[PDB]
């Protein structure tokens, strides 16, 4: 296991760009990694966005987020308006939660869940 709940992340999932993360905890599975069946580590992350969106990502497709400048060394190892809105939204709530400890960004990021 390489992340906590509450460490930032980037995290490359289906066609979106490497888009910062928190990694959290499963609302179901109460669980925030788990092993494939394959063997793999796998991690729950939850998008920083103003509309809230999670996923089960692989460990090869979670990076360590130190600050957004590095976006440009994951594209160069491998949109529309509305979604890059999203991403600019999302860059600016990743930097503010940069400049706090694991545990305020728990506090402050964690979403909200309705059994409904």
């Amino acid at each position: 296991v390489k992340f906590q709940v509450g460490d930032l992340v980037w995290s490359k999932v289906g066609t979106y760009p490497w888009w910062p993360c928190m990694v959290s905890s499963d609302p179901q599975l109460e669980v925030h990694t788990k092993i494939n069946t394959r063997g793999a580590r796998e991690y729950h992350v939850q998008f920083f966005s103003n509309q809230p969106e999670r996923a089960w990502v692989h460990e090869k497709r979670v990076r360590e987020y130190k600050g957004h400048k590095q976006y440009e060394e994951l594209l160069a190892e491998a949109r529309p308006q509305r979604e890059r809105a999203q991403w600019d939204i999302g860059i600016a709530h990743a930097e503010k939660a940069l400049k706090m400890t694991r545990e305020e960004r728990i506090e402050q990021y964690t979403f909200i869940y309705i059994d409904k």
